[PDB]
Order: structure tokens, then C-alpha cells, then sequence
């Protein structure tokens, strides 16, 4: 038999975050359509307005909390599903990592439905506490864009497969915004591509991790270049639902009355009913054609009002982490980076429109994320003249030893969007970490046997040391 | 043969920095106290006035300049002796742990003779670049007392024994202040315990790494200190950091060395071969040092207007390093020393303190300079018992404060045993881990459906 | 006789900066079309890149450069006339402030035409020293938007009254990108309404300062506004010219062969000739007249590549500065400042495409600057639905007695697009001070002849003192 | 008649605060010693725990607070008396500044006696208030308390221009010097500072103190100006810590002990005068008990169990130095010293001169120094030594190299032998030095050769007017 578990988001401070949900699961096992008991659906309470609670904190007390209340009941062969809101879904893939990383066939969860989680950040957590409300401190450092922290989790994450034990993992969200809560002065809160609060593409836990290491002896630059993936994971865009809230929040309006015709309690119903990989895999299909259709229903958005009447276009986008490194250990910090396009791989020829937003990490000067038009990219880059072409191009600082005896060579990196071998896929954040050669003048230390004494140069000699 | 090459200090702009002790060696080895041949002492020459440059940087660039200039000779069967002062010491020590630390004995160093080497920090680091000017903001950040690179690249070294490994390694230094170059705004350039530049304890690569690690509703403290092997140490009379009137290597001319106590030792240094030619000089240079120690204890300057009296004792460095178990340095703590019969923060000897600073870089490295004669005299006493410990409180220290605290930390010992932390002319290095503790409320799950306010109120107990 | 000096802009290295147009002015007065002898045209050359120099400092060493110099020829009636570029159009209207503010008829300079004058500002400027090369820090101190130093100045202007005694001001300036010169990474050296470095806005000397003053006791907040606006200088933005540069620079593509038709020698040169009120005032209406129709013509370019092509549109643009401070000598560092608009002031209701920009001052957080397209404000506001409203609503913190003892009360400024006493104009910049009132509760000090010790309520009254 | 009104200091959140002594001092006009009415003795409370809180907002409260309860009784001709702990003193200064600068004869308060006042600052308020509160304080009267901040400064220098005897205010500053020590924080040992109270050092709470400005013209001169403020009463009281029910000024004060207690006897020796001759016979006997306690508490043995202690305490003298150009500029990059001996040496200072220095964390231009005035004058006020003291500064950049608008060095002599000194035993002396921010011509130059040129930064060596 099963046990659920519910787990929200940040600066929650009432249980009624998840809507009647929980109590509706409640009749659809007494139905007959799960095999839930009564009083084995549990509502979990954690701290997100405490500064001194961290990621890690939560994660472990999730492991006593639920050590407290069910050791009895998994001790007997139960497992339960754990159904997360925006913070949760990061958290419990935190516990999973501190706890069960090498042994997942072990982990007492079966099944994790996320619902709209904030597993590659939030681009409102640099706005800070102050403006946000409420929120802690150190859960924001881990929510900020290009945060160390979520960077080392989901790397880690690469090498998960739950499904191959026995973990069912699904992300749900929407796109849609509740435009009665858009905050004039901080736009993020309407921003194309989000529910108001993470991105589309900054729940997908479908993506990559892509290297890219300078490499050279005495001439010019050479980058080699290595991608891995995630496995697939259950996804679907969810129609006409935003982050929270009464009227359209993914989990706050569900209610009694509305379930049976509400998308997350429908669906939410699917995922729990699996049980093995062809019922997965059938759902994974099923949830990517939703996603298609929700988008294309939701690509154009017309809100009228006594005094005006506004358009608002929603594509598909992606979202790039940027991690910049040389190979002793330094995060860059002075660094142009540029997107190439066109023939000649040009930083003048990108398609107009391509960028919705770009944040620099507040706490880590090397990571820089930018969010993009992925259909306005793939439609302007795949044409004759610009032959699919798309590349980076990263100058870091200093530049030559004319200007520091210890410097950086540019990197180019040339790809394409015309082939499967892509970068950049729609919905889906890319992690692209790039190392430079740390070049040394040999003026650092020269030595002589001219016993002379004379004054010491600066002056490079223009050869690098091994 | 031996080759020699030397290696300066940071700040340096002209390779007059090492006097004239080269050509002074060329000279000992034509009457055959040495075995170099004419062409093999090299001076050694790097960049320190590079804000872009790391001590990796010249530590790495130190292999090539040896490379391209002896790969042959060493090939045919040469070693080279290091002659370093100031900086120059921390930087032959990480080119060999960068290239070595597993492999000594390859190594083709014999010896390094290390001359005020700032092997622990100099406190003047801290006073940055401007007012220090010059110097490479890069290097400042590894000189910087309590720097997260010197304590990585000093706990690397507990590890090593260049002895057993056919290297033979010493520190010099001196601690008498040159004072016509004191800076009256920045009185660490006349620091008793100092050569105006290095603290004798900062010089010393006989030191112990002490960790304090929390356990327990009762802390305890488990206890573990690792010592590096015995390295030659001299504290050498008469003898400043630079300039050519006392500078420990600047003021050697060809005239004075045969005098000059630096060129007395640096060439017995280089005369040893063997495990025990090592320590018989390890067994003289220890007395050299009690020796110089007593005679400069007072010092009497007097002008034509005035007459300043000077005491120098012994002196002992600190450097805490305050973490806990889940991989965080600790920003937020007081740390206490403690003495007496019932370890009271207010019961330490008077005049026991010199000095503190913390980190710019990283607020949980402090760093405590004291008074170790001062110490010992009023902690081995019949009332005071030989007490001494430290107490730690780090904030927050409990539930209602915060959801995640720290409980205190105390340890207790004592300097009147051969146990203990403490010794004259030496650095300590204590890293002390508290457990992060965390109240249950953090996160708790409940089977009853109807929802209800959240309470942040401490259940007072800890999840595992 | 006439006296011309040269003032070039900021990091300037080189006074080739000029272009040919000094020998041409040269030949010109030859022509007998100007009244300038032979060795009465000077160059001059000022240091902009060293950090420790202040622009007061290089005011003060105008001055003496000028005594230095042409000490004899002033003495025998000799008057000069600055063609200044850039920072030397802030820079010679701070000496004529430091030595002849009050007293501007004994000012020797007889005409003053500033070409792209940052006048108020470069949006660059908080890019800071690394980025922009090369700079001096205290120099882009002064230029950085919403600057101290600037508003100082620039509100010291408001009394002045150039024509009056005799002294005539002209600036000129282009909106044209030189599109070689796009910085990818720096989207400010393309913004429209600007010429990549100055906006057209921060150039023009017609400006208006607009107090806003908070009153009320407890009951309503009431809102006390007061303009202020400078005498008409003469403004010209002219065709086709950038700020840089050899192929467009607004000076630097003078040449001897193109500057019989080139528009910035071409207006120089009526600009010098102008000698009374009258000649002032043709060339203010002739040069409205050549900015209106260089805008119209400039509204849309298109810019072909043999891969693909660009559509820029380039409208007309508004330039607000706001100053938050309240009655007791502070700025205002935590406050919330929206626009309001459509019969309601809803802040929601601003016509889609308003914004361009917005800079917050690094050194005054008190100093936020918004950029406005004017012509998508007027025509979204000046309609049957939206009535021309158009307002602020400024909400500082704390904001309540329950948050702090000391607080601050809303303010809402309600105002038209629909009259002539509106407070935004195309092409003009506005400062906006607004004072709020610090309420202070009565309980930070209270007295009690109640001589029973009691421990210190810190519970607001609700009343607070005068 | 007389109304008292008691203003307590900063972190204070209860009214015991101020002892007994308001109950004591009703009993003694019950007696006829002072002709106060019943009901006519007021607590002042006020609010140091916000952040938001300025010193300004309290002072404008404090005018609300009087108005709203004594309204009547001054209409009626009564005035009050302030009896002030702590920031309670700067705080009513402030009041006074406010709204009664230039008219101090229309103030309602006839009487200022302050306790322990911070009127220069505390040195650890730069503390912070993470940690003051372990040893809880606003953030912005923190601002106020700091050593060399710009708004006591601003207060100060104001006062300057103050007579409250020949306006009828008779103001009074009574502090003490001991430390209670078993409250000493032994990670932070400004609180067990010899010449201080553990919170308020005797220099920084004398209302007597000049103001020296130091200007430089031009080689560089120096044009010196001091200025003084009026005398006021200080009395150094035996035997008196900042706080606490041991020994603190004001809270240790009980029904029990008051008559024989310095604070509240000297206390009613103030509130009685009522002339001018009055008050200066007071002032003379304050300075009397000063040079007493000071004496008798010169050295102290504290002997415990383990270990006995001997502290020194001599008498202080506090600089607070302001570092400004003639554009308007605080000046941040500087090397200030003190120079003593025939050549005004920086290195012939009596050893032991130096107690403290401490920079401001809002205006590096603000140094303030803490100096033993007693080994001071004993080391310099020799035949050898001349009686010398003197200032230099060497603000940067220093030449024009180094950059085109720079600093010339600036050297003050002066005599700790004669009447015109500067330092004095248990006083502030704030220090303003302002030099001539020197421009080289090369910043801007003007030419007829109409050749284009690179544009040359070497300096010409000669400056600007
Ligand atoms: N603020 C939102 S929702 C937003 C939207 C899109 C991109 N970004 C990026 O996110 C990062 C941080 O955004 P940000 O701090 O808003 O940056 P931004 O550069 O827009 O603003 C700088 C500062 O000015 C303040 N400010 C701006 N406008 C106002 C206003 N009308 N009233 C009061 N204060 C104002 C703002 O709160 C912040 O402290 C930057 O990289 C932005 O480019 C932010
Ligand atoms: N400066 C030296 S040599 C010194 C000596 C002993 C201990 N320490 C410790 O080292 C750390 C840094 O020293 P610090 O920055 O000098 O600290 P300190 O607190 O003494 O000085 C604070 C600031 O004021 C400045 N300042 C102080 N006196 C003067 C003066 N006479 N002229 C101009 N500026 C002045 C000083 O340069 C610094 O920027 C602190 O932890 C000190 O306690 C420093
Ligand atoms: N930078 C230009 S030209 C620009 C354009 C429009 C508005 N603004 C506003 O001006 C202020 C300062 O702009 P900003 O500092 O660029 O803020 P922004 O929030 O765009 O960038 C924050 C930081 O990230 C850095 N960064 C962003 N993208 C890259 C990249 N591709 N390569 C390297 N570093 C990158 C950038 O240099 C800065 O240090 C903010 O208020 C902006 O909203 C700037
Ligand atoms: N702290 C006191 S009471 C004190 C005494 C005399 C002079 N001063 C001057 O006042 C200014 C500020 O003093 P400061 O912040 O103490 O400067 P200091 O330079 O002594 O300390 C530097 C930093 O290290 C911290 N620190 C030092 N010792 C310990 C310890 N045992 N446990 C935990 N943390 C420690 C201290 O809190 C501070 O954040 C400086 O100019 C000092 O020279 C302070």
C-alpha cells in the first residue's frame, strides 16, 4: 500500500497551500482508484522563513520527520509518493542525494511528482529578502540563479536513474501568469516562459551538462567538448495554471468541487497509478503531448479591460547556466561571453529577439545565467544563409601578457541547431561549463647564474610555462 | 656536485637583495669548503608586484625557470640547494608540493635553507597594498595571517619528512627590529617576537595541528594533534628582516661574512650529508637560539634626548580555524581563552597578549599572538594549577534564537605537562568543528488534513 | 573679434578627437564669413583619465589654461566663443558656474555650442572604469545618471539666463548608431534615443525641475507641486551623426572635403554667426524645425547583411530623474516608485512599450532614473479610455507604526499628458524631487510623573508628533 | 517651583533604570530640601531599540513628550530640570539645539545635569549591534555614538557658540571612572578601559573642549584658530561605574544609601543653585572632588583566590581628528601623526602616550585618538624634550607624479608647556585640518597649434590658482 506525503514551497506559512488536494486523494482511494488507507496521506510543515535554515537542513529533518512518524509503517514494506510544490521538489531531491545517491532501489519513496519546482532556480531570489516579502536568507542563496549549491546538486543528478529503481519521477507545471498579482516594479512576476515564480525551463530535470576545456601547446586554441544527460523524466506543461493562488495556483485551487476537471488533480492521479516502466514510458508520451498542445493554445493571450486590451506572446524557451574556470581551481569572475551565429559565427548576427533575461550570480561572479527564445532561435538560425549555425565565444581577463604576465586565451566553440547533437532544446535549462587555460609568462621566474646583481623586468618573454 | 640557487622576498625589484653571500659562496667554494662548481649558484629572480600573480602562478613557474636552465645538470646527477628569504621559503615549499609531496626523494632539491621565511603569515599582509607599498594583491592573499592557502599548503606538510627523504630543510631567522625603518602609523614593523616583517613563531616549521571536534544532552570534545617532523630551527643575533645594516641576508658583504651569523650557519647548513651531521646542527642551532633569546631579552636605545628600554620574551601564535559538521566556516563567535582552576576567561596572566587579527578573506581564521614566558610564568603556579583551555560560543546558540544553533564548546588542558598546546617560537594551528544542531520543528509531517498556521516554535529537540 | 576654444569629450587621448573642423573654421573666417584672426583658434586638451581628477578640478584648470593663454587679448575686449564635445559641454558650464554664476554678463564667453553634451548624464557611465575601456572614477562620478554632482549643477542652471547677458548656448547632437561600434554585451552603446553614448534627452538644456512636497497631519496625505523650468536654449538634433567616430562622429567625421555639406560645420558656423536676441531666437526655430524632420526621417532604418536584415525603430524619448529624500535631510534608500495612468492611476495600466530604461545611482540610492518612449506614452494616454491621466505613486518604508516608529506615508501625484502643464516632453529630461514627511509615533519619547518603575512598551500610539 | 525630568541612556528598557533616586528625591522635597510639589517628578521614557530611530527623532519626540503632559504647568511659569544618563545628555542637546539655539532664554529647562554623558561618543558603539547586545541598540543612535561621527560633530561645533549660565541654564557634567569588573566582556576590552566608566571615557563626556582648526596656506604655513566652549561644571564622582546595582552612577542609587551616595548629593547640590555665583562656586568644588578622585583612584589592587591585579589609571586626553581639502572634500587616504622633541620627531613620543585610535566606518576623514595626557606631559615637558608636541598629516596622492591633483604635507608646531596647549587632562579636543588640494596646470592647457597631438599627462610642476 502507499503513503502520501505533501511538501510545499518557500515562505509558506499555512497548510492550505495545498489546496483540498489532499483530502480529495483521500475519496479517490476510498473509490477504488489508489490503494491509500486512511491516515496514511500526510501533510508535511517545514521552516523557509528562518534565515539560519539551509537546503541541507531541511533535507535532514525531512529524513527525521519522517523516521518519527512512519518507521512503523515502511519498516512493514510500505513506500510513499511524495508530492512537492516549488522548494519541495529541490528538497527532497536534496534528501535523496544525502541519503540513498548510490542505492536508490533502497530509498523508501516511489514516486515524486514536483509541481512547479524551482530545480534549476529562481530568478526572483536575487531580489532579496527585503523585496521578496519573508523569505530565509541561506534557502534564497540556494534558489538564486547559478547558485553553487543547485549547480552541485544537479550535477550530481546526472547520474540518477530512478526509474531503473523503482522511482517514479514526474515534474508538472504551467506558464500561465495571474496577472492580478504582477508587480509593476519587479517584471519577473509576468515573465513569458514562467508561472510568475520559476520558469518552464528551470523545472525540467531533462537536461544536460555541457564541458567545454581549452586545450593548446605553442600556437592556438583548441576546445574539446563532452555532453551528458540527464535520463528521461516524466514532463508535461499543464494548461491554464500559475504558481499560487486561489484562482489558477497548480495546487492552491484545487478544490473538492473542481478536481475531477482540474489538470494537476487529474493528472496527479496518472502518476500515482504507476507502477512499472511501460506505464511510465506511456505517460512520459502522454505528458509530452500535452506539453505541445498547452503550448500552442497558450502562444497568444489577449486580456481586455474597460480601458485597454493587451497581447502577450508566450514561446518556448531555454535557459543557460554559464560556468567559467580555469584548470587551477579559479572561478572567473572579468569575463565577456558572447553567442555566435550565422556563417561566420558572428556576435552581431544572433535573430532579433532571440534574449529574454540575463542575471549574474550575486555570490559567485562566475556563474551567469541567461534565458532565451528558443523558437525565435531555431526559426532565425535555421535558414540557408545562416546555415544552423550557433557557437560561444568567451574572453576572459587579463587577455595577453602585455597587459599580465598570468592571462587567458580567448575560446571559441562552434555547434549548430540543425542537427540532434543541440545545446539548446525547448523547456529545457543547459549547463555549459567552460575551462580556460591559465597561461603563466616564464618572466614569473627566470633564474641566472650572472651573479651581477641587476633590476628585476616585468617584461614578458611571450612563451608561456608548462 | 651541489648547485645553489637563490630565491627572494616579495616586494623585491633588484637581485641585490641577497647582498653579497652569492659571491661569497663562490668564493668558500674555491678554498673547498664547498663543492660548487664556478657557473652553478644561480640567482633566482621572480615577479612579486603582479596583482594577477598567485603563489601557484610562480610556485609553477619556479619548475619551468629549473628546467630550462639546469634540466641537464640535473640529469647528469646535480641537486640544488635553496637559499630563500622571506616569501621565497612558502614558494620552494609549494613547488615541492605541487611536483613531489608524494615523492621526495625524487626531488632535486638537497637542501632548503629557508631565511625569515613567512612560512605562517605576516600580520603586515593584512595592511594591503597601498599602505604597504607595491606588492601583489594575489600574494597579499596567501601572506594574510589565518589565509585559507597558507593553513592548505602548511596542513599539506604535517605529512611530509624531508629528512628520511634526503632533503635537508632549516629555518633562520632573527628578531631584532632595524628602527630607523619603523613605520610609526603601523607598529607591527617593531612587533617584539618580530623581525619587523615575520614573527619568529610565523617562521617555524616545527608546529602541531590541533582538532577540537564536538560530540554528544552533554557536549564533549574529542581531541587529536598531529606535529610535523623536526625541522632545524635557529633564531640567529643581531639580525632584522632587510636593509643593509641588519638585514638578514641584505647586509651580508664580503667583508663582514666570515663574522655574519647567516653565512656561519648557511654554510654548515649546506655541509650537511647525513641524518646526523642534520642533527648535531639541529642540536646547535637550538642552543643558538636560547642563547640569542636571553642576550636580546633588553634592549637599551638612547638618544640625545631620550632612552627607550625594550623587552622581548618568547612568544607563541594561534590560529583558529572554526567550522562545523555540515562543511560551513563559522563567521558569527567569541572565542575565549581560559586559565585558572575553574578555566575563567578572566583569570589569564596579565601582559599574556600581544596580538589578534581575523581574516579579511574568511571570518572564521583568527589569529591570537602571545606572550608565551608571560604565560607560563603565571599559569605554573601552585594557584593556578597549569590550566589552560579555550571556550568557543558561536551564534546561535539555541532554539529560541535560531533553528539551527551551536552549543558551547570547551576544552581544557594544561601547560604543565609535555602534552601541551603552546611552545616558545612555535605556531599552533586548532581547527575546532561544532555540531550544527537542528530543532525538529524544521520539518515535521502530521496525518491530520485539516490545514493550520505553521509553528516555528523550538520542539527543544535535535534531529540526528 | 572672436576668439574660438576647443573642448573635447571624455577618455580623449588625441586631439585629432576634432576632425578638420578647427582648420576649416580657419579658412572659413579666411572667407570672410567669420571674424576670427589668424591664431585665434585654440585646441584644447584636458586629462580624463587620470582617477584623482574631479571635474571642479578641470573647471578650475579651464580657467587657468584660459588666463594662461589669452590673459591679453580678454583685456583688449576679445571674447571666445567653446565648441565643446561630450563631458566638455558639463565641463565649461561648471567653470562659468564656479567664476561667473551670478554674474554672467563679465563672462568672457561669448558663445557656448555643446555637441552630444552629457548634460545630464551618460548611461554608460555605471558600467564603471574596466568595462567602459580607460576612464577616470571621479569624472564618471559626474556622468553616472542621477549623480549628486550633476543634479547639482544642472539645478543651479534653472536660474540662469544665458541670452539675457549676452552669452549664446546652442546644443547640437545625433541619434544615429554607429553600428560597427555595437558592444553585444553592452546593449547601451545602441540604445534608440540615444547616439551610443548620450541619450538625446540628457543632452538638451530645456529642462523642467518638478518638487513635489508631502503635507498632512493624521487623516490625508496631500501633495504640494512646484515646476521650475530653464530659459529656451537653442536644440538641434541633426541628421545622420553618431557620438564617435570617423564615419559619422558628430565632430570626429569633419573633414575639409565634406564640411561644406557636413551638418554639424554647417550649423557651427550659424551658430557663431549669431550676435542678438533676434538671430538667437531665427536659429532656436530654425534648428526645432531640422530636429523634427531629422526624427520623422530616422524613424525607421534598415540595416542588410547578405545574411539578414535588421528593422530599427527610433521614436522620440523621455528622461526622468527622481530625487527621494523627506523633511528631515535624508534620502530615501527603501521606497517602491511606480507610474499610474488610465482613469484609475492604476499602475497597471501604463500603454504597452512605455520603457526603455531604468539606472538606479550607485553612490545615492535615493537617485533612480527611468527612460521613456514619449511617443508610445502619449499616444497610449491621450485617448477617450485613458483621458491623458498620467501620475506617480511613491511608497517608502518603513511604511507603517506596526513595522516602525519612524515611517513614511504613501504619496500619490496625480497629473494629465493632455495639457500644456505637463511635466514630460519628446526629447527633454525632467527632474522629479519628492519629499516625503517623517512621521515619528509618540511613544519614541514619552514622560510619566508615575514614579513605579515599569518596563519600556514599545507599542505605537497611532498619533504621531509634530 | 521645579519639575525634574529623568532621561535615561541607550539599550534601557525598564525605568528602574534610574534607581531610587526620583523617590528619593520626593521624600527630600517632602523635607523642605527641595521645593519640588508632589506629582511634579517625571520618568522619561524613550525608544533606543528601533533601528529606524534617529537621535533627531527622539530629540523632536522629547519637545511632543513635554508638551503633552507639562503643557499647563509652563504656561504657568514653572520650569524643569533634566537629569540625564547616557545618551539621555546628547539628546537633550539636541532638543536644545533644535528648538532653542539662539534663544536659550525662552527654554523651559533651567537645570542639565548629566551623568556619564556621551557627548563626544563611545568607543563601543563601532561594535556594532550584534555584538553590543550580547554583552539589541539601534542602528542609527549607533551612528550618533560612534567616535568621530559627523552628527556629534555637527552638535558639537554648535555648542560651541552656547552660554547657558548667562541664559539662566545651569548645566552640569558629573561622571566616574571605575570599572565594575565583573562586567568586563574579556573579548572586548573597551569595556574595562582605563580613564573610562566601561562605557563613556571622562574625556568624551567634559562639555569643556576646543575646537582647533588647522588651515594650510601657501612652502606650506598654517594658520591655527582655537575656539573654546563656556565653562561648564564637571566633576569626576569616586567610586562610580557607567551602570548596574553595584556601583553604577544613577542605578545603584537606593533609598537606603542616598544620602551618603556622590551621585544624588552632588545631584542636590546642582539642582540648588540659582545664580550665577551659585554656580561658580559649584564648579570650583566639582573640580576639587576631580583632582581628589582622580588621586585617589590612581592605582588600584584587586585581589581574588587565584591571582591579585594592580590597575593603573592616570587622566586622558581624547583627539578627534577631521581631515578635509578646501573643495569640500573629507580626505580618506592619510598618514597623521604626532611629533614630539626639539625636531618634532614622529618617533619621540613618551612611551606609553597612546591608550586608542579608532577610524569612523562612515567617514574615514574622522580619527580619533585616545592619549595618557599625565605620561604625555610628564615625557615631553622636559628640558630635553622642550615641551614640544605637534601634528603632521601627509595626505595622498602627495605629488604630481603620483597624480596630477594632490596634497601638499602639512606640519603643526606647537607647546604643551605654555597656556595656549592643546591637550588637557580629561577633555575632547577636536582637531580640523584642511589642506589645499593642489591642481597641476596639465589638467587643462589650451593651444593655437591647430596640428592634432597626442595629449600629453606629464605634469608641468606648477599649479592652478
Ligand atoms: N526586477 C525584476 S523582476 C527584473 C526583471 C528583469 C530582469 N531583471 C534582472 O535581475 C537583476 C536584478 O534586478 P533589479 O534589482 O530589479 O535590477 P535593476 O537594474 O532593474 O534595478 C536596480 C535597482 O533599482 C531599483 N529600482 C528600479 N526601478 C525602481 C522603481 N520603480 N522603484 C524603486 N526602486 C526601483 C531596484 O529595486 C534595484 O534595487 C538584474 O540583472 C536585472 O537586469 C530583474
Ligand atoms: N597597523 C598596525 S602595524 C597594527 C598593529 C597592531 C595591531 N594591528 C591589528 O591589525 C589590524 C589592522 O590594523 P589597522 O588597519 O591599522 O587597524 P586600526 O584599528 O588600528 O586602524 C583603523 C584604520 O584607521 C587608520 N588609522 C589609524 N591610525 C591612523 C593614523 N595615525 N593616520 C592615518 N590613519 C590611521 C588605519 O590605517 C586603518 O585604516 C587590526 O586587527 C589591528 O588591531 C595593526
Ligand atoms: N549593460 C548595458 S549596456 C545595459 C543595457 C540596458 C540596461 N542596463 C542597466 O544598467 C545597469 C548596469 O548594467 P549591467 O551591469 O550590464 O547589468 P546586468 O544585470 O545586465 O548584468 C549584471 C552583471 O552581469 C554581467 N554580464 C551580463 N551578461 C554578460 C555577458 N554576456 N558576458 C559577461 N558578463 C555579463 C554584467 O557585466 C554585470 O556585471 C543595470 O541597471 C541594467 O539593467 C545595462
Ligand atoms: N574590541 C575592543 S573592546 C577594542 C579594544 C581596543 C581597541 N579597539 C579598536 O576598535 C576597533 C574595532 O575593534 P574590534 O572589532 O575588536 O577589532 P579587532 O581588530 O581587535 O578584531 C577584528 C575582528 O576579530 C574579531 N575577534 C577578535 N578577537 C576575537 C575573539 N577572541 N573571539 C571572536 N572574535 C574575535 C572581532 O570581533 C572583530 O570582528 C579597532 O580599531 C580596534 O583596534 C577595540
Amino acid at each position: 500500500t502507499m503513503i502520501v506525503i505533501f511538501v510545499h514551497g518557500w515562505s509558506v506559512t499555512h497548510t492550505n497551500t495545498y489546496g483540498e488536494l489532499p483530502q480529495w486523494l483521500e475519496n479517490q482511494s476510498k473509490q477504488g482508484k489508489l490503494d491509500i488507507q486512511v491516515g496514511n496521506i500526510y501533510l508535511g510543515r517545514y521552516i523557509s522563513f528562518d534565515d539560519t535554515v539551509t537546503v541541507d537542513d531541511i533535507a535532514r529533518a525531512f529524513d527525521q520527520a519522517v523516521r518519527d512518524e512512519i518507521a512503523d509503517k515502511l519498516r512493514d514494506g510500505q513506500r510513499f509518493a511524495c508530492i512537492t510544490h516549488s522548494t519541495g521538489g529541490p528538497i527532497v531531491r536534496k534528501w535523496m542525494d544525502l541519503y540513498f545517491k548510490n542505492n536508490l532501489a533502497k530509498c523508501p519513496l516511489s514516486h515524486l511528482i514536483m509541481l512547479a519546482p524551482a530545480n534549476h532556480g529562481s530568478a526572483l531570489a536575487q531580489l532579496g529578502k527585503s523585496r521578496l516579502g519573508e523569505p530565509g536568507k541561506c534557502v534564497l542563496d540556494w534558489l538564486e540563479l547559478g547558485s553553487d549549491m543547485s549547480w552541485q546538486l544537479n550535477e550530481s543528478w546526472l547520474d540518477y536513474d530512478c526509474t531503473a529503481n523503482g522511482v517514479y519521477s514526474f515534474v508538472l507545471t504551467g506558464q500561465k501568469i495571474d496577472r492580478q498579482f504582477y508587480d509593476a516594479v519587479n517584471s519577473y512576476t509576468g515573465e513569458s516562459g514562467s508561472n510568475g515564480v520559476v520558469r518552464v525551463a528551470a523545472t525540467n530535470m531533462n537536461y544536460s551538462l555541457l564541458k567545454l576545456h581549452q586545450e593548446g601547446d605553442n600556437g592556438e586554441s583548441l576546445v574539446v567538448a563532452k555532453m551528458t544527460r540527464t535520463q528521461p523524466m516524466a514532463f508535461g506543461v499543464l494548461p491554464g495554471l500559475s504558481h499560487s493562488g486561489k484562482n489558477i495556483g497548480i495546487i492552491r485551487s484545487i478544490t473538492m468541487a473542481n478536481a475531477a476537471t482540474h489538470p494537476t488533480a487529474i493528472w496527479i492521479l496518472r502518476c500515482l497509478q504507476v507502477k512499472s516502466r511501460d506505464s511510465y514510458n506511456k505517460l512520459v508520451k502522454e505528458l509530452d503531448n500535452i506539453t505541445k498542445e498547452t503550448q500552442k493554445n497558450e502562444h497568444k493571450e489577449f486580456v481586455k479591460t474597460l480601458v485597454f486590451t493587451r497581447e502577450y506572446i508566450t514561446n518556448r524557451y531555454s535557459m543557460i547556466i554559464f560556468r567559467l574556470i580555469d584548470d587551477r581551481g579559479n572561478h572567473l569572475i572579468d569575463y565577456d561571453l558572447y553567442l555566435t551565429a550565422g556563417p561566420q559565427y558572428s556576435e552581431q548576427a544572433l535573430p532579433a529577439g532571440f534574449f529574454v533575461d540575463r542575471q549574474r550570480n550575486l555570490n559567485n561572479r562566475g556563474k551567469l545565467t541567461y534565458f532565451l527564445d528558443y523558437d525565435i532561435m531555431e526559426g532565425g538560425i535555421n535558414t540557408p544563409k545562416m546555415q544552423g549555425n550557433l557557437g560561444f565565444r568567451v574572453k576572459a581577463y587579463p587577455e595577453s601578457s602585455d597587459q599580465a604576465l598570468a592571462y587567458y586565451r580567448l575560446l571559441d566553440f562552434h555547434s549548430s541547431l540543425a542537427d540532434i547533437h543541440k545545446i539548446l532544446h525547448p523547456n529545457e535549462t543547459v549547463m555549459v561549463e567552460i575551462m580556460l587555460q591559465r597561461r603563466v609568462d616564464r618572466t614569473v621566474f627566470r633564474i641566472s647564474n650572472n651573479l651581477t646583481p641587476a633590476k628585476i623586468s616585468g617584461k614578458p618573454t611571450g612563451k608561456k610555462i608548462d
